[PDB]
């Protein structure tokens, strides 16, 4: 019993990490194979940021100028390229502690685990979830960049996220390991503001799911209701829209639990509506959204 | 900028995780050097569990009953021993991943990171405190028994905690790794009931410091307390008495935000009494207490 925030346990992803310089600016790299992958902002001298022209800044660069350091030792450069956003550092050396990998693209929703570093050593690690407006919610300070986001499937490491760059209000954005941003973000310190931050409805529906699993009871209710209904009550309360493919995820959940998905849709209603009157539900306050229906059966069944 | 919930990252502990198993019960060790430290409990029958005399069981198990695998490979026990609540079972083999480790023993509202682990292996990585019932919070299914919380100072390991048992209020207690229980909790299926679960007051004030630093600032108001006004505040509202010596552990976060601690004190007083009003500090509805002053300093400044 009990109910953590929990990200994916990091040994794997620590393996991979090193540092990267380029002229002054240093940051951290992801280093898979014989290819060290990096923010391309790794170039930019903080004058470079306000308008950079990469491919142009890229011509003045050569492979002895990226530095790549893991642990104590030196990693020969033997090439580089620019795809979208990152950079590939071919390097002569294949990481001998390079885990199965596989680069998602992940949608909003999803939760992945940060492994936050400086100079390539790993500081900490904690569970995100990309938001309906392509942000994330992370803690990273100057020299994080390049510090990536995952999910482990038993020995598969998914990468789906690489640090890039924080907006005016204190949040995330960066790519997936293809370089490509999420949402509409460029790497230029220009103005960039954030959409809405929507609630993911379905992973709130997945946390009451976990927290009836562990004793919470106290919010469920007499009622029921349609998705028809919940939606617009949702659109008020600026929560995503809950769709059939959303209840077909919760059906394992609805099943272990007996409550049926569309009657924990009218407890959350009622939850919206009437708010938590000073009462807690896993020892929360407001009703938790980063974790997926697929997270609350993990935790729930303890895989490994 | 952003704060979050951090665990340390888990490789070097992830590199310690075996397997034990006696009888038919299965459970997680801890590999240090050519030792292997579980909780005694993985000798009762559920039987046993009820009222064990574990000097009398372990009678009648020999080294040979002690089945310890790491990853797939089988580890030769040479030696077995109960120390308080933990079994040493010494095996011929030095773990090779072993890192610099220490065993300390925490006091309340000091934070770890709990490896979460089924079958000796590795499921999960989330931050705990100490409660200040000896109680602590985590997220441990039937397999997590042997599971540690642990502390790192740049290479050197700090293990505080092995997972031994929940209570009947779905809340956990463990041993040291000494084998002592933190509490009064006994390794026995009997009645226990945890104290009160007081907010660890000092945590509360760093992490009002982690909010100030990452710019929500709203709640800071034009009042002063002392500790005695403030600990009369504290005592209603089942909060740990504020002492001299966690204003000095706050000191470095005062200098940093230029707020007097008993300044920030008198904002947490107006909170306690106010309420939230539906409002959020980094994102919490609540006044999160599992950050401690260092944790803070950490996070804020990026340590590895
Ligand atoms: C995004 C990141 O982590 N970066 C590494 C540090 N550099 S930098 O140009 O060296 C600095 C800019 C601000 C400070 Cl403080 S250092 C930016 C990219
Ligand atoms: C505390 C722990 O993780 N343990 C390992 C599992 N055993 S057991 O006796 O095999 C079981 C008791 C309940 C279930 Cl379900 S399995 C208890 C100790």
């Amino acid at each position: 019993s009990g109910f953590r925030k929990m990200a994916f346990p990091s040994g794997k992803v620590e393996g991979c990490m090193v540092q990267v310089t380029c002229g002054t600016t240093t940051l951290n790299g992801l280093w898979l194979d014989d290819v060290v992958y990096c923010p391309r902002h790794v170039i930019c001298t903080s004058e470079d940021m306000l308008n950079p022209n990469y491919e142009d800044l890229l011509i003045r660069k050569s492979n002895h100028n990226f530095l790549v350091q893991a642990g104590n030792v030196q990693l020969r450069v033997i090439g580089h390229s620019m795809q979208n956003c990152v950079l590939k550092l071919k390097v002569d050396t294949a990481n001998p502690k390079t885990p199965k990998y596989k680069f998602v693209r992940i949608q909003p929703g999803q939760t992945f685990s940060v492994l936050a570093c400086y100079n390539g050593s790993p500081s900490g690690v904690y569970q995100c979830a990309m938001r309906p407006n392509f942000t994330i919610k992370g803690s990273f300070l100057n020299g994080s960049c390049g510090s990536v986001g995952f999910n482990i499937d038993y020995d598969c490491v998914s990468f789906c996220y690489m640090h890039h760059m924080e907006l005016p209000t204190g949040v995330h954005a960066g790519t997936d390991l293809e370089g490509n941003f999420y949402g509409p973000f460029v790497d230029r310190q220009t103005a960039q503001a954030a959409g809405t931050d929507t609630t993911i409805t379905v992973n709130v529906l997945a946390w009451l799911y976990a927290a009836v699993i562990n004793g919470d009871r106290w919010f469920l209710n007499r009622f029921t209701t349609t998705l028809n209904d919940f939606n617009l009550v949702a659109m008020k309360y600026n929560y995503e829209p809950l769709t059939q493919d959303h209840v077909d995820i919760l059906g394992p959940l609805s099943a272990q639990t007996g409550i049926a998905v569309l009657d924990m849709c009218a407890s959350l209603k009622e939850l919206l509506q009437n708010g938590m009157n000073g009462r807690t539900i896993l020892g929360s306050a407001l009703l938790e959204d980063e974790f997926t229906p697929f997270d609350v059966v993990r935790q729930c069944s303890g895989v490994t």
